[PDB]
């Protein structure tokens, strides 16, 4: 019932108890582990609120206080009446910070308590949503000195009045399907790049076109808005060695702002809650650039390095993969845009784990995602045993809106 | 109950039914995943159904399920169990069992080779000297002058747990590690404890950086004995780099034959506690883990200095850079000396094919993503994007406690 995790590089053992407060399910059973699978009423509502308020009041050392007891009946009454309830701002902020704190797949959680929370629950229209989103982008971007942020739009009522940001991230590059067979721009967004057109977007059918926002307020049809370019910070990618690197014509945006997840707090569902932090270098250089189903520039780069690509055994891909990532980090740092390398981030996470085990009794973590997509075993997290379990408040995945939307 | 895995690079979706045949537990539950936890005397009572499940398996594979040969064998094993409290496997069953334990090994990326396994039956062995002989023959057969051949040598099964055969070494061939008084380590840090045992057991350590450890062999529950593998049987490869000429001067070499010797092989409820086995190296085992783990030879810095990398910021990825070059060297040296090795791209690619074949011909393929994905360049190998299901089938290879921790000393 009380669990030990060992780090095999340092022999340090930690003891986990936090998992005992887990309420949601993993997907695994005693007969089968699903650790590498990508995606596994007033009745329901009241214990959920209670559990949350219990956490919350415990966290401010007023467990079993009048304020506590009072808030509990107050919420209970409101549920009885309205069949839902509203969070106080303090609870909203606490809830959002803790959804981040509990995100078992996020290596960046040492920053969790410094989250700027923007309350957009008063928002009613797609234009309103756009305004709030532009403000988020400008604040978080902060001229390159990035600051984490989340903007929280009104909670689900009857699932027919949902607020949804249709983009997967606030800022992403378009992808169009060619006659040449392949794909210009970003293959991951070919379908979304299509749906923008299907609703009226004018694509400059280029390679790195910042996609428009597709905003759904209150269950209505979504609307197109162009993010002001002066708000979209971008970074041109050059190698501090290969002077030819620049002619590949690569750039990337500085702000990673995931916009399609669901924030759950005390049973309440926030279907539109775009949030942002800053990039770990490998996200762009390894995944975005070198994934086969993405920008897939490995061959091209390798050509320009005149490497022996005759056999897998020369490790040409590996050699190039490193240089590319050196360039990403180089470009960002030179342009003074916040970025972190996988060594620093993982080092920070181990420190964060130590802290969480110490002050909270543990830290849910998904090794499959915490370990970076390159040079895994030379980062400390590779040798770190981790326990994965689901805590609430949480960020959850949710179905793409075009599949659900009753037009 | 059917289960689907998706490859997110190819959208290829597969359906697992094999997981239904799983008996053993994973460690995980509905509320916690232990997927990254490293390591998470049996009665006639529980033995028979285990024998029966094995024998049903075996007779199905040979397409004789429900035959009279099947039924008589079950009867024979039943009688032998209740009479003697255990039973002996036929050679055929032993071979089938060893192959399938390999086949069921969810953490092994090399399983496409599982059906080509040379099984050496050492169940007639009675002494440590006998064990040394068998092991020498294994090493010689498996090495084959550099054209490596997979093999397993199987010593007598456990009886009352007081008469175990064990190979105390973790691998048949490994380098000594020596802790110095100044706290530094000479040789392979991983083998310090084992090196000390050997020394205490009377091994004269030459105390160099690459000393092949002696074999420490336990027969029939007796105290273990020391033997030196004949040097001419130990194939080694000097490590050089195809472009960096200073690399040779780092003084590195490695042995060609990876031969894990401390696992327990389980077949039909019988436990084979000494079953050393060998295949060949995937390059990163040596180039990434053995050389570059901080708790191993840890040569990243010295390599990095000599390539003149910016070692001032991690952000320069000097570590990543040196890591690749070292792995380039390992592959280069082995191929140059015609010693079988496989790069991580080739191995992972072959595994994906194996896996798909296994889903179709067998209904599934248990696989441990945490272990299948290579320790460098993870996402540019196809396994990274492959959803996998992990579950335990028998026959299987299992860990067992280190024998110095359990052994009852006779003196
Ligand atoms: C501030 C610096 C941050 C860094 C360096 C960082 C890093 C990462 C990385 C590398 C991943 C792996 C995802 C992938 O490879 O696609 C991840 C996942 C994730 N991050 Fe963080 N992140 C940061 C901030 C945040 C913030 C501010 C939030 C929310 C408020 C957040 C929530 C999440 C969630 C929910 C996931 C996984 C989603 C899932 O369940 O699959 N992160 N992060
Ligand atoms: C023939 C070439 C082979 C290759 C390239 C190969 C590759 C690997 C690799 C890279 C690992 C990961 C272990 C680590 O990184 O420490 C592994 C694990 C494993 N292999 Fe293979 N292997 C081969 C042959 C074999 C054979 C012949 C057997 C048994 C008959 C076997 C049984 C296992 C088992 C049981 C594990 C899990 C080890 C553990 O959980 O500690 N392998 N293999
Ligand atoms: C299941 N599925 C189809 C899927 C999986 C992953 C993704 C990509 N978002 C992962 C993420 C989240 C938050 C992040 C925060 C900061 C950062 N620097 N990076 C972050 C990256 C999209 C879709
Ligand atoms: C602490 N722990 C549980 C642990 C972890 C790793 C190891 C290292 N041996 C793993 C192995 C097994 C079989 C192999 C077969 C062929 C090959 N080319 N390589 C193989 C590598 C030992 C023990
Ligand atoms: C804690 C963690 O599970 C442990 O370090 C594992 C990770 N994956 C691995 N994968 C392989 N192939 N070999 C290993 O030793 C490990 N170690
Ligand atoms: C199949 C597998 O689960 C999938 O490729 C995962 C593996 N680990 C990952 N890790 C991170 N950080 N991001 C990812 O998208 C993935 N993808
Ligand atoms: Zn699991």
């Amino acid at each position: 019932r009380f669990l030990k995790v060992k780090n095999w590089e340092t022999d340090v053992v930690l003891t986990d108890t936090l998992h005992l407060k887990s309420t949601l399910e993993t997907g695994c059973t005693e007969h089968i582990c699903m650790g590498s699978i990508m995606l596994p009423t007033k009745d329901q509502l009241f214990p959920l609120a209670k559990e949350f308020l219990d956490q919350y009041y415990s966290s401010i050392k007023r467990f079993g206080s009048k304020a506590h007891m009072d808030r509990l009946e107050e919420v209970n009454k409101e549920i009885e009446s309205t069949s839902t309830y509203q969070l106080k701002d303090t609870e909203l902020i606490y809830g959002a910070k803790h959804a981040w704190r509990n995100a078992s797949r996020c290596v960046g959680r040492i920053q969790w308590s410094k989250l700027q929370v923007f309350d957009a629950r008063d928002c009613t229209t797609a234009h309103g949503m756009f305004n709030y989103i532009c403000n988020h982008v400008k604040y978080a971007t902060n001229k390159g000195n990035l600051r984490s942020a989340i903007t929280i739009f009104p909670q689900r009522t009857d699932g027919k009045h949902d607020f949804r940001v249709w983009n997967s991230q606030l800022i992403r590059y378009a992808g169009y399907k060619q006659p040449d067979g392949s794909t210009l721009g970003d293959p991951a967004n070919v379908q979304f790049t299509e749906i923008c057109i299907q609703q009226g977007w004018k694509a400059p059918r280029g390679r790195f076109d910042v996609l428009p926002l597709l905003l759904q307020a209150n269950g209505n049809d979504p609307e197109l808005f162009q993010i002001p370019p002066e708000l979209v910070l971008e970074v041109p990618i050059r190698h501090p060695k290969f002077d030819w690197f620049k002619d590949l014509g690569l750039k990337w945006y500085g702000l990673p702002a995931v916009s399609n997840m669901l924030l759950e707090i005390g049973g309440l569902e926030f279907s539109a809650c775009p949030f942002s932090g800053w990039y770990m270098g490998t996200e762009i250089g390894v995944r975005d650039y070198c994934d086969n189903s993405r920008y897939n520039i490995l061959e091209e780069v390798a050509k320009k390095m005149d490497l022996d690509m005759r056999k897998t055994s020369s490790l040409w891909k590996d050699q190039a993969l490193v240089e590319i990532n050196i360039a990403v980090l180089y470009s960002f740092q030179s342009d003074k845009v916040t970025i972190v390398d996988h060594h620093s981030a993982t080092e920070s996470f181990i420190k964060h784990m130590e802290n969480e085990y110490r002050c909270r009794g543990g830290c849910p973590a998904d090794w499959v995602w915490i370990v970076p997509p390159m040079s895994g075993s030379i980062t400390p997290v590779f040798h770190q045993e981790m326990l994965n379990y689901r805590l609430t408040p949480s960020f959850e995945y949710q179905p793409d809106p075009w599949n659900t939307h009753v037009w």
